[PDB]
């Protein structure tokens, strides 16, 4: 098998005991996994086992106070669980939440290790809860620990400190935690496509605008592609990949590609409102596979239409296995062109491939 796959149904145990209809449902990952079975993709993949992340591994990105607070939720009573949840922005916690977050990160460490030691060429991680909103010191937006950020640091910890890692976050929401963790770092390049609406979309901050290019040594290594006033889809995302993501990524020359692969920009998602098709996600995956000698890890983030995420993530695994990209069936929305051109102007000083 060229492609690894990690999935543990124990990550379904994280659940919302008060609002059982909260969109971050346990069956998100079991519907995706079941779709891999019936498409005969699972039999083509090398099964990578899940594991728990260690506390020392969580410390690669997170503060000891944040780690201790989330760990304490393990045996907390329902009232304590409730009052802890409302301390954060959009967070629900159960007694199983901390272990599920450990499994999500540990699954991705095992997959990155399999990729970097040559056991597989690439991998897919069907994990929950998501991670890209998690900050060094706090939980946010259904995320407890930043699985993608932790995986990049773990990858560097087993190869060399300066391993060039590219994180592409095509979740419809901005990965605020991922940006802040690496903002001063030039060894991890963070590129995010996200619905922005001039700061009126979760997580509702101007940190996600195109003018935040990074800090210090990290200047030029944070690329925000913000969408405004329009329901973006395959044309807008393909155009952003052609004019921004791939030119910068090729010049960065990553040795590992991590995809914060949320599918809430998919057509049919109740939260995102965009219309990226499953074939569009296939083409995005296909392009990133040309980087880092094919060493690509696809980590599930958001995405809340069960049918959309099952077809979309299975398309990506199909591409990872080497299947040919399916054909794509609109001229670009003007505000999307305006966005792409605003990002070009912001990052032209830092990337010769943009000028
Ligand atoms: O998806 C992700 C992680 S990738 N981050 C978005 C966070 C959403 C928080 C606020 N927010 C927006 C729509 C919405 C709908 C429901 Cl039902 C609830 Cl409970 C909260 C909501
Ligand atoms: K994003
Ligand atoms: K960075
Ligand atoms: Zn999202």
């Amino acid at each position: 098998p060229i492609t690894g796959l990690v999935y543990d149904q124990r990550m379904m145990l994280h659940h919302n005991m008060w609002d059982s209809h909260h969109p971050e449902l346990p069956q998100r990952i079991s519907r995706i996994f079941s779709r891999h079975e019936e498409l005969r993709l699972l039999s083509r993949c090398h099964r990578i086992p899940a594991r728990l992340a260690t506390e020392e591994e969580l410390a690669l990105c997170h503060s000891s106070k944040h780690i201790s607070i989330i760990k304490s939720s393990e045996h907390m009573k329902p009232r304590d669980l409730n009052r802890l949840g409302d301390e954060y922005n959009s967070i629900f916690i159960s007694n199983e939440s901390y272990t599920c977050a450990l499994l999500a990160a540990g699954s991705c460490f095992n997959s990155a290790q399999a990729i970097l030691t040559g056991q597989v060429r690439n991998a897919v991680a069907i994990v929950r809860p998501p991670g890209h909103h998690a900050e060094k010191d706090t939980a946010c937006g259904f995320c407890f620990f930043n699985t993608a950020a932790l995986t990049a640091r773990y990858a560097q910890s087993i190869t060399r400190e300066s391993l060039r890692v590219l994180i592409v976050d095509w979740d419809v929401h901005h990965g605020n935690g991922t940006q802040h963790i690496f903002e001063e770092d030039d060894s991890v390049l963070y590129i995010s496509l996200h619905r922005y609406e001039d700061g009126a979309f979760f997580p509702n901050s101007e940190d996600a605008n195109y003018d935040k290019v990074g800090l210090g040594k990290g200047r030029g290594y944070n690329v925000n592609i913000p969408w405004n006033g329009g329901k973006m889809g395959d044309p807008e995302y393909m155009a952003a990949f052609h004019h921004l993501v791939m030119p910068i990524a090729r010049e960065f020359a990553p040795e590992l590609v991590l995809v914060s692969a949320g599918f809430d920009a998919a057509r049919g998602d109740p939260l995102g409102g965009f219309q990226v098709t499953p074939e569009g996600y296939a083409h995005l995956t296909h392009q990133l596979m040309s980087l880092a000698a094919g060493r690509v890890l696809i980590i599930l983030e958001g995405g809340y239409n069960l049918t959309s995420i099952s077809e979309s993530m299975s398309m990506c695994t199909s591409m990872l296995l080497g299947d040919s990209p399916p054909s794509l069936d609109t001229p670009l929305k003007t505000s999307a062109t305006v966005s792409i051109n605003n990002v070009l102007r912001a990052h032209a000083p830092f990337w010769s491939s943009l000028r």
